[PDB]
């Protein structure tokens, strides 16, 4: 683990507007994207290779807000002007959401909960995985952003109740996604600062590592020498100017640009569905099915309550882990202005008192849908999705098992001294929103509940799966020097919180390729 300092900018040495970078360059890799995943790849590339970075985004510094705990909500209370650090969108479900858009990526923006992926997980995953490698990963992007937390006031009382309500064992403080109960570790350390995949730009070496913001991909070059290669990008600066990027031998491109971006990209640069492709006149360089395809978003449901006596605002580092669903709680102010994506529709009552989230995430999904494209041409234009929750019925079982366990917790001793009233079982709470059914035995009335309560937990993720885009090795089959690495390649989420393993990814990969430019050396 890391220990609390200021974030940590020395990489601006070599951040580059767009606008300043080369009209034509030539690099040995070129990531798009520099956020959780592409950040932690490109400084890796960089110990022995050139590498271009390209983020659409800002400099964290722009938006002051970014850096610390108690932003967290201002972000996302934001207007979306295009440029601000979080996007704006709605799924055709109709569920509100956000992604980052910043130099960090969404770690950038996100509410800094930390934890390694299920170590269950990685066997039938479709990558041999190095699990040596993959601790050693671990430890290195630890080491450099994750802390202890302080302790908590509201965090201990919610621990408190998951041990009361039966999610056990306790495993104190520890990062590993185990069920249970636990304090985990945190992106933002103890006087508040947050810290994020931008400052993995650091391990870097800054004297082969460039990055450019403010710089938009719109589409991935390709030419046949002698296979299908991608030779390099097309980016746009902020005076509308285009750019190219291209790589040298053995080098290669790497789509790191998101669940959202990377689909998109793909699609606008000619790699997916033929009939597709070919219906909106964009060239197929290649047909590939399963672009866009098995996009997977774990619904969020939850209690909101609004005690008598004032609550203070908290950092989420209690989890209270279910083979079915994960579960946390967040304290927090009142609010006027509502933070977009937080409630599923801008039409939700505000919180005139301070208020506790109690939320609940379901496994999996084992429901999902597709990304399509709303421009055939500009890539500023965001893409539609649609994630079907509780489509499939087993997540719905998932998501009535775990509004059960909220309602345990709402009924324990630990809960108590929080309720307005000393009613029964559930009752007794100022509830701000839906609440639960007063019957805790009633599953067609915890089902409805599920279904028109649901919100995003924001950690979607899949749509560039490997086995169905991309091989073991995260490359696009049928393409040369073309790999993607982020959340869109799996499709289920590797813990409560998945940041910790798409950090993790960036570099794993990053090193991976290392080793095979070491050996065809
Ligand atoms: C509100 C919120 C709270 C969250 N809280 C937590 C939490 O507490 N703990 C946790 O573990 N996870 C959390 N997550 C989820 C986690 O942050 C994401 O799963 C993770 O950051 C995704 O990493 P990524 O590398 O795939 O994508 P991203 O970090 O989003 O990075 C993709 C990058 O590509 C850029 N990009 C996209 N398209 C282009 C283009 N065409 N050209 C150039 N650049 C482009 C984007 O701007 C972005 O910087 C949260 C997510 C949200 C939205
Ligand atoms: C990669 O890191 C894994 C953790 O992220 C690690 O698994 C953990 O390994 C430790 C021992 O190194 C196990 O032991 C701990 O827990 C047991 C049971 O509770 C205690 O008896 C021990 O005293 C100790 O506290 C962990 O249980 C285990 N955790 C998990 C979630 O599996 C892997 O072994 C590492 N892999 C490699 C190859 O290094
Ligand atoms: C909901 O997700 C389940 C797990 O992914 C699906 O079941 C699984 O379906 C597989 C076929 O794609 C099959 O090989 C697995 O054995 C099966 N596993 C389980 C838990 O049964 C489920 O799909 C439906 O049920 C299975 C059993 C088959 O009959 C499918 O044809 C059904 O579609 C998913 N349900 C939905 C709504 O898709
Ligand atoms: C860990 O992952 C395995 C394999 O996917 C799964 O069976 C198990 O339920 C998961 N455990 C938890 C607590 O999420
Ligand atoms: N469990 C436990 C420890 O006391 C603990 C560890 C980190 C932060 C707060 C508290
Ligand atoms: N189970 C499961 C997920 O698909 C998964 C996520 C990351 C790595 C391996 C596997
Ligand atoms: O899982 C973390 C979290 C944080 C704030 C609101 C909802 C969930």
């Amino acid at each position: 683990l890391a220990t609390t300092s200021d974030h940590d900018f020395s990489y601006l040495s070599f951040a580059y507007d767009a606008t300043d970078l080369e009209l034509e360059g030539s690099y040995d890799y070129v990531i798009v994207g520099g956020g959780t995943s592409g950040c932690p790849l490109a400084a890796t590339l960089s110990e022995k290779y050139k590498v271009l970075v390209l983020e659409r985004g800002s400099l964290p510094t722009a938006y002051p807000n970014v850096l610390t705990a108690d932003g967290f909500v201002y972000n996302l209370q934001q207007e979306d002007d295009g440029k601000t650090p979080v996007e704006r969108f709605v799924s055709e479900d109709g569920i509100d959401n956000v992604r980052g858009r910043v130099l960090g990526g969404t770690s950038i923006i996100n509410a800094g909960v930390y934890a390694r992926a299920n170590t269950s997980i990685y066997s039938a995953s479709g990558v041999d995985w190095d699990m040596d490698l993959v601790n050693q990963t671990y430890e290195w992007v630890e080491d450099t952003i994750v802390y202890k937390p302080n302790s908590q006031s509201w965090q201990s009382v919610t621990k408190t109740a998951f041990l009361e309500a039966g999610v056990h064992p306790n495993h104190g403080f520890s990062l590993d996604h185990e069920e249970g109960t636990r304090i985990t570790g945190s992106t933002f350390d103890n006087k508040g600062t947050r810290h994020a995949a931008d400052e993995l730009l650091n391990k870097g070496n800054s004297n082969n590592l460039r990055v450019g913001v403010h710089a938009s991909v719109e589409k991935i070059i390709f030419s046949n020498a002698p296979g299908l290669t991608a030779t390099g990008v097309i980016y746009r600066d902020s005076n509308g100017t285009p750019h190219q990027a291209f790589v040298r031998s053995k080098g290669e491109v790497i789509v790191s640009a998101g669940t959202i971006g990377t689909p998109q990209l793909l699609l606008l640069s000619g790699v997916g569905p033929e009939s597709y492709l070919s219906s909106l006149n964009i060239p197929v360089v290649l047909s590939h099915p399963y672009v866009g395809q098995f996009l997977h978003d774990n619904p969020r449901n939850f209690i909101n309550i609004l005690p008598p006596n004032p609550i203070e605002p908290t950092i989420v580092t209690v989890l209270g882990i279910s083979n079915d669903f994960y579960q946390c709680s967040f304290s927090s102010l009142p609010f006027t202005t509502p933070p977009f994506g937080f409630f599923p529709s801008s039409s939700y009552p505000l919180p005139n008192s301070t208020f506790a989230h109690f939320a609940s995430k379901v496994a999996g999904p084992l429901s999902y849908g597709s990304l399509t494209l709303k421009s055939s041409s500009n890539v500023r234009v965001s893409p539609n999705v649609k994630f079907n929750y509780y489509s499939n019925l087993t997540d719905l079982s998932h998501c009535v098992s775990g509004m059960k366990k909220i309602g345990e917790l709402l009924s324990t001793d630990a809960l108590k001294p929080y309720k307005v009233e000393d009613l029964p079982g559930v009752e007794g709470f100022n509830i701000l929103g839906i609440p639960l059914p007063k019957d805790q035995t009633d599953d067609a009335a915890f089902e409805t509940f599920c279904r028109e309560s649901v919100a995003s937990y924001w950690h979607y993720h899949g749509g560039c799966l490997v086995g169905k885009v991309l091989d073991g090795d995260f490359r696009v089959t049928g393409i040369n020097a073309l790999r993607v690495v982020d959340g869109s390649t799996f499709p289920y989420t590797p813990a409560s919180h998945p940041q910790g393993f798409y950090l993790m990814l960036g570099r794993y990969v990053g090193i991976k390729i290392l080793q095979e430019r070491s050996a065809s050396d």
